[PDB]
C-alpha cells in the first residue's frame, strides 16, 4: 500500500449531511454513483434501492425497492450498475440483468423497464430524448425517453472480453461517441443510428494478460473537435472529431480514468499516480505519486481542486498547478470507489457501504 500523507488543511472540510442507501455495493463490481438535478439527489445499491433525496439536508423523499420475490425470505438482487443518470421526468439505471429502469422523478414509480441486449454496466446516457446504452457485449443500443422502446441498436465490435472500466456513450453533434473493451473507438449518427467512423485505437486484446489493478474508464470526451480516449490497455489517444483520424497516441503508463478542463488533462494511473497533462499534445506538467497503491476514485474539479476518494476512506485535495495537497478527511470507513459528483455548488460520493455524503466547509 503507501502510507496517508501528512495533513496541511487549507480549508476544514466536513461533512454537509449523509444518509445511507441499504447496504449497498459492499465488494461486489458495479459503477453505481450518485446523480443530481433540481436540489434532489438520486441514488441506488446493488439490492434495488432508490432513494430520492433533498440535496440541502439530505432527507429522504421517496425510497423504492426494485429487488425481485424471489424465495420465502430472500428478495433477489436487481444488481443495479449503471450508474445513476436523471433527465427530464426520469431516474434512469441499468443492471447485471440486462433491464433499464426509467422510475418517475415526482415519486420513483416505474414508467417503463426494457430488456436490452445486454448487461448495463454504464451509465444510460440521454440526448434528443433517446436514451443511449452501450452493453456488455458489445452493443449501442438507443431508447425512447417516452415509452422505453429500442428505436436501433448497433453492433460495435466482434464481442470480446467483458472488461471492468465504464464504457458510456458520449455525444456531440448528433453523434455517438463510443469507446468498448475492444480497442476500438466509434461515431454513431444518432437519427438512424448508422456509421460516421470507427478507429482501431489499438490491438484486439491478443491474448496479452489482464492485470488486476487494470480498470479502465474507456468512456470518450470531445473538447472542441478533438476526442480524447483510453484504450482498455491504458493508453491516451486524441482524435480527430470529423474522421476519426488518430492525432496522438501517449503509451506513457496505464491510465485508468482521466478528465478535461480547460487547458489540462488530469489523470489516475492504475498505481495511482496521480498526473496533469497539456490538452493539445498530452504533454505531462506534473506528478503526485503520494497516494500509490491505495486506490482511488476517478477525480473531479469542485471549486477549483482535484477531489479524489481512497478505498481506505479518505478524501484527499490537490491543486491543480503543482499538485500538492490541500486538505484531507477520513470520512467513511467502508471505503470509497465509485466516482464523486460535482455539480451546482455540491459534492457528492458513494461509499461501498456506508452510502451518500454532501461536502463543503465553514
Amino acid at each position: 500500500s503507501s502510507p496517508l500523507p501528512t495533513v496541511e488543511n487549507q480549508f476544514t472540510p466536513t461533512t454537509a449531511w449523509s444518509t445511507s442507501v441499504g447496504s449497498g455495493i459492499g465488494n461486489f463490481y458495479s459503477n453505481l454513483h450518485p446523480a443530481l438535478a433540481d436540489n434532489v439527489v438520486y441514488a441506488a445499491d446493488r439490492a434495488g434501492l432508490v432513494k430520492a433525496l433533498n440535496a440541502d439536508d439530505g432527507k429522504e423523499i421517496w425510497s423504492v425497492s426494485l429487488a425481485e420475490k424471489d424465495g420465502w425470505f430472500s428478495k433477489e438482487p436487481a444488481l443495479l450498475s449503471g450508474g445513476v443518470t436523471v433527465s427530464g421526468g426520469h431516474v434512469y439505471i441499468g443492471s447485471e440483468k440486462a433491464q433499464v429502469y426509467a422510475l418517475n422523478t415526482s415519486d420513483g414509480t416505474v414508467a417503463w423497464q426494457t430488456k436490452v441486449a445486454g448487461e448495463a454496466l454504464s451509465r444510460p446516457v440521454v440526448s434528443d430524448g433517446l436514451v443511449l446504452i452501450h452493453t456488455s457485449n458489445g452493443q449501442l443500443q438507443a431508447l425512447n425517453e417516452a415509452d422505453g422502446a429500442v428505436k436501433w441498436t448497433v453492433n460495435l465490435d466482434m464481442p470480446s472480453l467483458s472488461l471492468r472500466g465504464e464504457s458510456a456513450p458520449t455525444t456531440a453533434f448528433g453523434a455517438a461517441v463510443v469507446g468498448g473493451d475492444n480497442g476500438r473507438v466509434s461515431a454513431v449518427l444518432m437519427e438512424q443510428g448508422q456509421m460516421i467512423w470507427q478507429q482501431r485505437i489499438s490491438q484486439a486484446t491478443g491474448s496479452t494478460e489482464i492485470d488486476r489493478l487494470s480498470d479502465v474508464d474507456t468512456t470518450p470526451v470531445v473538447v472542441n473537435g478533438v476526442v480524447f480516449a483510453l484504450a482498455y490497455n491504458g493508453n491516451l489517444t486524441a482524435l480527430d472529431l470529423r474522421s476519426g483520424q488518430i492525432m496522438w497516441k501517449r503509451e506513457l503508463g496505464s491510465v485508468n480514468d482521466f478528465i478535461v478542463d480547460g487547458n489540462r488533462i488530469y489523470l489516475v494511473d492504475q498505481n495511482d499516480r496521480v498526473m496533469a497533462l497539456t490538452i493539445d499534445g498530452g504533454v505531462t506538467l506534473w506528478t503526485q505519486s503520494d497516494l500509490l497503491h491505495r486506490l482511488l476514485t476517478s477525480p473531479v474539479l469542485y471549486n477549483g481542486n482535484l477531489v479524489v476518494g481512497d478505498s481506505e476512506g479518505y478524501l484527499h485535495w490537490i491543486n491543480v498547478e503543482d499538485g500538492r495537497f490541500v486538505a484531507q478527511q477520513k470520512v467513511d470507513s467502508s471505503g470509497f470507489q465509485t466516482e464523486p459528483v460535482a455539480a451546482d455548488g455540491k459534492l457528492l460520493i458513494q461509499a461501498k457501504d456506508g452510502t451518500v455524503y454532501s461536502i463543503t466547509r465553514a
